[PDB]
């Protein structure tokens, strides 16, 4: 058992598949391992704009020495949670603020 927005090991793709299900409202997210980088996760968002309709943007969350989490070294944080606590707030560098969790 883990949260409710993380996917685990699911593939770049798998995670398209299932974020561009039109259900899915623009905002839709979920976490999961990199494929590239190990040690590295990464925070893929749906979004919608009138050239590409609905479409995914994927973003790398690295983790530090310390035990912190980034995407952009000016903003840190101490937990996964805490991360996406404050991009469900504000979203300060990305596509779209995160609003609903990726269903199933």
């Amino acid at each position: 058992m883990a949260e409710e927005w993380y996917f685990g090991k699911i593939t770049r793709r798998e995670s398209e598949r299932l974020l561009l299900n039109p259900e899915n409202p623009r905002g839709t997210f979920l976490v999961r391992e990199s494929e590239t980088t190990k040690g590295a996760y990464c925070l893929s968002v749906s979004d919608f704009d009138n050239a590409k309709g609905l479409n995914v943007k994927h973003y790398k969350i690295r983790k530090l020495d310390s035990g912190g989490f980034y995407i952009w070294s000016r903003t840190q944080f101490s937990s996964l949670q805490q991360l996406v606590a404050y991009y469900s707030k504000h979203a300060d560098g990305l596509c779209h603020r995160l609003t609903n969790v990726c269903p199933t």
